[PDB]
DNA sequence: TTCCAATGACAGCCGC
DNA sequence: GCGGCTGTCATTG
């Protein structure tokens, strides 16, 4: 039956379980927070109304030890046991020793890091597990997990436990989520249970699919680096994010004022029916669909297409960048300047990194603004600033999906190019628009990229006719030229093909498996999607197994030079200048640091070299490292 | 439904 | 009238 020892209820049992504790190899914990310096416990960051109260630790059965962290007021509080004792036995019980494995067992890992960090003052330093990344592991295509969605599946038997705990079918831990009217010692007692069991079982899923050394090696570091990032966050200059806000605001002015005269009359940018009214049934333009490939033919016409493609532009950088960082930004009071604090999310289809809150991966670009003939450069990048003194370093591997398609299909053509041939999205771009390499626009070598990686991932004649201006049969032979130069790459696509339809899966370079069972279907659509994600997944999956490590390793490495602390919050948690490199972003093929100014020179040896030694293939990793006093400023560095 | 992956606002519809 | 669902359309890699 499911009981809970709350452990600082006596000073003698109290010492039974430190003792018990110390002797532990795996453990699980949860965090109790519940609604309200205080006696009940520790406020946590970004909320006045919640406070930490308390942990549970599991190691077994259906016992769950309460560790209770206020100061005053289950049996009471032993008055002998001080906050300031338990804290310790605390810290010492979560901290390694030399030569001591030992595995901490937390649902959502990285919240649960960081609440320990900032809240509590307290590091965590053993091997960690989290059943949420098990999951991912096990079937990436699996819809996010949720504490009820776990239990059902690798604990079902334990689903009573979960019977009017409706918050354990959302996404938050249910110790963390302090929405709910029950307590927080019981919420984490359950929670600490619950996922030592699921673990075990999902522990013995990943030994049968040999992903266990993945799990370790690999995705619990990787969720370890993107704790740092998160505790991090990236600088963020609000007076430059509003001056390029006052200048987009009055090119959308200027552009709605010329919209509504060349239509006649007012007509909402935001509604499909109301621009088809205007351009097909007002206008009599040849077409009824509104998409951006329709109006790129259109601009060629008459001037309002164009004006609705800069509207559509404008107003996304507005609406779904300036409004949400203005939104977001918050205070950091020890380095003296605003920072941005986005949520990784690590339940991708082929195990590559997103964010949210806000998705800083999708700040625009650098663009062009024209108002009364003057070009204004409209760099979003640039609001994103290291602090006083720092400079942002990126490393971006050139061309990394290139070179493992390169070494999967031995494609000696391929090597050639990428081993001394300048750009290849260059000289793509060059043959199509009759030039030699050095005229590309940013905007017309990223057409090209789109047209080379489209074609490697089983784009059509028809999409390919759009893209490129031409009919599709011209289209057509330009695929087949294409396939022709590299017959390596289209040996790999049916070789690829052939064993999913046998397997049901694909694999990466690291032995994660992506389920595919749409690759059987007798539907043509379906079929032919598996296909492309086929291939696709096992690309794009083994680039993003290949950052993982290098971010793990260039981690370990910063802090053998360290010091000083691994992140932001291990200096806000603390309670001596800035040293070292800071995980600020990872952009798929490019990882962002924040560098001190004197440790600039030895973090880009550190981040490239470690980039370059990621894994051994048949083509040498490249990685070019760039540095700046702002994301949109960087400058090549010869490292 | 015919490059893949990702987040996320937003019309418009409908069951409730 | 409100909330969920489902495309559309944006941007990034
Ligand atoms: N399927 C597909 N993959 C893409 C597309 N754009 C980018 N990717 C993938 C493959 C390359 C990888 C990194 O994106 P980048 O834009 O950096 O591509 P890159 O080849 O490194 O270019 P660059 O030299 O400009 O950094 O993301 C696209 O349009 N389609
Ligand atoms: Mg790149």
């Amino acid at each position: 039956s499911l009981s809970i020892i709350d452990v600082a209820s006596d000073q003698n049992l109290f010492q039974t379980f430190i003792k018990e504790w110390r002797c532990k190899k795996r453990f699980s914990i949860s965090l109790a927070c519940e609604k309200i310096i205080r006696d009940d416990g520790f406020p946590i960051k970004g909320c006045d109304d919640t406070l930490v109260v308390g942990l549970a630790v599991c190691w077994g059965g259906r016992d769950a030890y309460y560790f209770s962290l206020q100061k005053e007021q289950p049996p009471s509080l032993d008055p002998s046991l001080t906050l300031k004792d338990r804290m310790w036995y605390l810290q010492s019980c979560l901290r390694k020793e030399s030569d001591k494995e030992c595995s901490v067992v937390i649902y959502d890992f990285i919240q649960s890091y960081k609440i320990l960090l900032l809240s509590c003052g307290i590091s965590l330093e053993q091997s960690y597990e989290d059943p949420k990344v098990a999951c991912w592991l096990l079937d990436p295509d699996s819809q996010e997990p949720t504490l009820h969605s776990i239990v059902t599946s690798f604990l079902p038997h334990e689903l009573p436990l979960l019977e009017g705990m409706e918050t354990s079918q959302g996404i938050q831990s249910l110790g963390l989520n302090a929405g709910s009217e029950h307590s927080g010692r019981y919420r984490a007692s359950v929670e600490s249970i619950l996922i030592f069991n699921s673990m075990n079982q999902l522990n013995s899923l990943l030994q049968k699919e040999n992903l266990q050394d993945v799990f370790r090696k690999v995705e619990m570091p990787s969720q370890y680096c993107l704790a740092l990032l998160e505790l991090n966050g990236i600088g963020f200059s609000t007076a430059e994010c509003e001056s390029q806000k006052h200048i987009m605001q009055a090119k959308l002015d200027a552009i709605e004022t010329q919209a509504y005269q060349l239509a006649g009359h007012s007509f909402s940018f935001t509604s499909s029916d109301d621009i088809a009214e205007v351009l097909f049934l007002e206008l009599k333009l040849p077409p009824f669909s509104t998409s951006k490939d329709v109006l790129n033919k259109l601009k060629a016409l008459h001037p309002l297409p164009g004006l609705i493609l800069e509207w559509r532009r404008i107003t996304n950088a507005i609406t779904k960048v300036v409004f949400p960082l203005q939104r977001e930004k918050c205070l950091n009071p020890f380095l003296g300047m605003e920072r941005i604090y986005p949520v990784s999310q690590s339940h991708t289809a082929t195990g590559r990194i997103t964010f949210t809150e806000p998705n800083i991966q999708n700040v625009p670009r650098d663009f062009e603004i024209k108002m009364g003939g003057m070009p204004f450069s409209i760099s979003m990048r640039h609001a994103f600033v290291p602090f006083p003194g720092g400079s942002i370093l990126a490393a971006d591997y050139s061309q990394l999906e290139l070179r493992i398609l390169a070494h999967l299909s031995h494609d000696r053509r391929l090597i050639q190019v990428l081993n001394t041939g300048a750009d290849v999205f260059r000289s793509i771009a060059a043959e199509w628009k009759m030039i030699e390499p050095e005229s590309v626009g940013d905007d017309l070598r990223q057409q090209a990229k789109q047209i080379c990686y489209g074609i490697i991932y089983g784009m059509g004649a028809k999409s390919l006719g759009e893209q490129m201006g031409i009919k599709e049969n011209d289209a057509a032979c330009y695929i087949d030229s294409f396939k022709s130069r590299y017959t390596g790459i289209n040996q790999f696509m049916t070789e690829t093909v052939k064993n999913c339809k046998r397997d049901g899966f694909v694999q990466t370079i690291l032995g994660r498996r992506r389920y595919l069972p749409g690759i059987k279907d007798n539907n043509p659509y379906r079929k032919a999607h598996a296909e492309r994600q086929a291939i696709n997944t096992i690309v794009q999956g083994s680039a993003a197994d290949i950052v993982k490590i290098a971010t793990v390793n260039i981690q370990k490495q910063l802090e053998t030079f360290h010091s000083t602390f691994k992140s932001h919050g291990h200096r806000e948690g603390m309670l001596c200048p800035i040293r070292g490199g800071f995980f600020i972003l990872q952009l798929h093929d490019e990882l962002l640091y924040e560098v001190a100014e004197e440790d600039v020179v030895q973090v880009a040896q550190i981040v490239k070299n470690e980039m370059e030694s990621a894994v051994k293939l048949s083509v040498k990793l490249k990685v070019k490292v760039k540095i700046g006093a702002s994301w949109g400023e960087l400058k090549d560095f010869d490292v």
